[PDB]
């Protein structure tokens, strides 16, 4: 079946707990595969040690820039950027996992977890999974965001990987 992956998250160096994500490889295999491998780190790079650098309450929590840690960087397992696979899955509500981008066909490694329905992102961002467990952790992360996206605590993915 679809991969289950995890992110263990600290805030200011103390654990918040674990976010478990189902990756919809059946709908978006290339996008799911990229995220999966970045969680295990099997290509020699990935999310371990990186941050949630942009968090906006009542919107989303963004992470995945493991090269620049500021929203400008990241890379995929395929190369620096890869195409929008499809827009089949929609931003239906809290828990949606979707690719951040800088316009059409600029997926790299940055991703966001929604804390609300973000319907205006349908057809613009590739949705590729959702939160199975740990929405409480996501709400904690969300609570350390701001209007500008600037975080008030240092939010770090200390560990990540694949469960199944």
């Amino acid at each position: 079946g679809n991969p289950l992956v995890y992110l263990d998250v600290d805030a200011n160096g103390k654990p918040l707990g674990r976010v478990v994500l189902e990756l919809k490889a059946d709908v978006v295999p290339k996008t799911a595969e990229n995220f999966r491998a970045l969680c295990t780190g099997e290509k020699g790079f990935g999310y371990k040690g990186s941050t949630f650098h942009r968090v906006i309450p009542s919107f989303m929590c963004q992470a995945g820039d493991f090269t620049n840690h500021n929203g400008t960087g990241g890379k995929s397992i395929y190369g620096s950027r890869f195409p929008d696979e499809n827009f089949t899955l929609k931003h239906v509500g809290p828990g949606v996992l979707s690719m951040a981008n800088a316009g059409p066909n600029t997926n790299g490694s940055q991703f966001f977890i929604c804390t609300i329905k973000t319907d205006w992102l349908d057809g613009k961002h590739v949705v590729f999974g959702h939160v199975i467990e740990g929405m409480d952790v996501v709400k904690k992360i969300e609570s350390f965001g701001s209007k500008s996206g600037r975080t008030s605590k240092k939010i770090v993915i200390t560990d990540c990987g694949q469960l199944s």
